[PDB]
């Protein structure tokens, strides 16, 4: 009872408190995505008899009754009304199957010992409630593990973001690959020196790149260019971004804050250096660049420099101009997140802590996702499309550990 | 009274419908664009006063916008609605309060209202104070806008329309609102200025018939997306890359050379259609219902463009299905026509023409130029077309 202390529990915690969670249709990055809303409200399943009595192990039929990322409330058949034996069952395990299954492999179908006395026909009970419905698609698991092979594996070589010195690149190896999270290691220190970043992750690169485009690097098999999540192609109408062009940007030593800054150099490929006005690399197509006074118009806090601001007044003070809104992309495709929903999201300021989150904001393709159990200054604001933000049940799915909803120490 | 046909009245269609127009911001290439910011509910104008006899003016208010008409009524009317007209204001005779101190012309009441009060001076700027009209020079700025830039007698190439693959020498005829109809050199043809059917001379050879930046591959021949058909704008099919020319245009075909720009917002990736829930026209032979890319990639040994390259990203361009415009017919492009926003699908709209079948309809950009508010023909003079299957 006690002593097993298996860690946060999101049935626990969501069946005190009615939350939403932020749908698995969300998350482009995540495994089932493709295969996934086949999955909803009354959906019928094959599962573990777990009121049984001997392994060699026995199933029965439920039905969905409610959605949570990856994680179905079932109630098994013959319940009906009775919700006090419903239990969650998250759809990346084994032990979930299509209706057939059974038949196909020798299995048997037993009621829980609950409600075995409810009937005497099952089978016809059963058949009765089956006519007209839907199930798991054939090949859900499989197609699932196919889509769980990753290209990066122990021991490819690339260049990352210096976490000490943002203005550089240095080299780094892959150490761990889990469900498309990548811990690296840094090639001039170690043991635990190293970096955890999603294998999309805007932060990597591979080897020979900071050279081509002009990035700073600390200091010059290797993983394949191929391998690496390429960026949008920008079309512009007239002039490009400009060395010393105004605008707002997150900055990446605090996502908490977006800030006043620079265009401080123009790469090769749309890669800019910007900095808070210590440079940063960001894309042209980033997400975390706005033209000035985006944050005045959309209800944000804007991070000042050193120390009332006024963008006019501002850009007269310091002879200069605002890269033009033209050169953003700013859209918002209907993305689906609405404030309250929960997730889990990666903490960028300790990248290896998966945390049970919450959108705080939506504004436009931006969310704020708020830590529950912690302060506001460990908010976080990332692109709607950020690879560091995951369905409910998604640590549980890929195996990784999931941070509670409390300020303690993992 | 009777006798004088005037044609098609966007007044009493969009009364009596209940129809709303799209308004003049969502169209970037318009006169009166950039000073649009200024026209609202409530503004105030001097107007012509209709309603007597020995040219004077009164005051009036705006009601309701339908893209660059705005319904007036003349103030001291209040509640009563009886008397509300329709201004184009692109027309002379509208003007900023002020203008007629300016220029010596007198404001005379409406006989309709004219004994309410003795004192309508008063009665006016109790009215006006704290209120909005014209900006000074609104007028000015539009006939200067208008002042087109291609005038008559200026040469270029034209996409071939009874044959795509190639461009066509043709010379300027008529400049009417930024639209160019062009007679061929080596039967005429009509588009916007912002045409991408219309280059520069030399263009052709220069390309072999914007900017980008982008990293690793581009777009390669043989690779496949799906494509407004330009010989059938109400079908988006199945296309192939042909020939990859130069500073980013590309020749496509449906699985008959057509030339798109990269940045166009007429190419999609493989499997936007379905993703959008748009009917995909699937290549002679197949039917979908049941088209399946994954398994039409695997059997023609193929792969997709990647998304990635498309300039795919969407405004909030504020098109709403529902809403009214004009509309060239893009299969006959001197016709402009009365025509409803049927489907929005991030950047790309369905465009319905009122009293057509749905076989008429049309794929087209938010920004295309070939779509205009409510009043644009009228403003320039071009002549609408009805919403009615019959012809000019
Ligand atoms: C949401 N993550 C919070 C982890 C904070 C832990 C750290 N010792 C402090 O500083
Ligand atoms: C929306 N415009 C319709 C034009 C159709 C005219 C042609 N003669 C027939 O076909």
């Amino acid at each position: 009872q006690d002593a097993l202390v298996l860690g946060f529990d999101w049935g626990k915690f969501l069946k005190d408190h009615s939350y939403k969670a932020a749908p698995v249709s969300c998350f482009k990055h995540v495994p089932l995505y493709d295969q996934w809303e086949d999955v909803m409200k009354g959906m019928k399943v094959e599962v573990l008899n777990s009121d049984a009595v001997l392994p060699s192990r026995v199933y029965w039929i439920a039905s969905v009754i409610q959605t949570a990322g990856y994680r179905v409330l079932l109630r098994y058949e013959g319940f009906e009304n009775d919700a006090s034996h419903d239990f969650w069952c998250n759809l990346g395990t084994v032990d979930v199957h299509p209706i057939g299954w059974c038949a196909i492999n020798s299995k048997i179908l037993v009621p829980p010992r609950t409600i075995h006395a409810k009937f005497t026909d099952w089978k016809g009970y059963l058949m009765k409630r089956l006519v007209g419905s839907r199930t798991l698609p054939v090949d859900f698991h499989i197609k699932m593990v196919e889509s769980m092979k990753y290209p990066f594996r122990q021991g490819m070589r690339l260049e990352v973001v210096d976490k000490s010195q943002v203005s550089r690149t240095r080299m780094a190896v892959v150490d761990t690959v889990i469900g498309g999270r990548l811990r690296l290691l840094y090639e001039d220190g170690d043991s635990d020196d190293d970096f955890w970043c999603h294998m999309w992750s805007p932060l990597i690169h591979p080897v020979g790149w900071s050279r081509r485009v002009g990035h700073g690097i600390k200091m010059s098999c290797d993983a394949v260019p191929y391998l690496f999540k390429k960026v949008r192609a920008v079309y512009t109408e007239g002039g490009w971004f400009e060395e010393g062009m105004k605008l707002e940007a997150i900055d990446p030593l605090n996502l908490g804050n977006i800030c006043v800054a620079t265009v401080c150099k123009v790469l090769l490929d749309g890669y800019l250096m910007i900095c808070v006005d210590d440079w940063f690399c960001y894309h042209a197509s980033s997400h975390a660049i706005f033209p000035a006074t985006f944050c005045q118009k959309n209800d944000i806090e804007l991070t000042p420099p050193k120390g009332t601001f006024n963008w006019e007044n501002y850009l007269e003070k310091t002879k200069s101009k605002a890269a033009p809104s033209r050169l953003f992309n700013m859209d918002c495709p209907n993305h689906g997140f609405k404030v309250g929903m929960k997730l889990e999201a990666v903490d960028l300021m300790e990248p290896r802590l998966i945390c049970v989150a919450t959108v705080k904001r939506v504004v436009h393709r931006l969310l704020s996702i708020h830590f529950d159990g912690w302060d506001s200054e460990y908010d976080q604001w990332v692109d709607c499309e950020s690879p560091d933000i995951y369905p409910v049940g998604w640590c549980e799915l890929t195996g990784y550990q999931l941070q509670p909803p409390v300020a303690a120490e993992p």
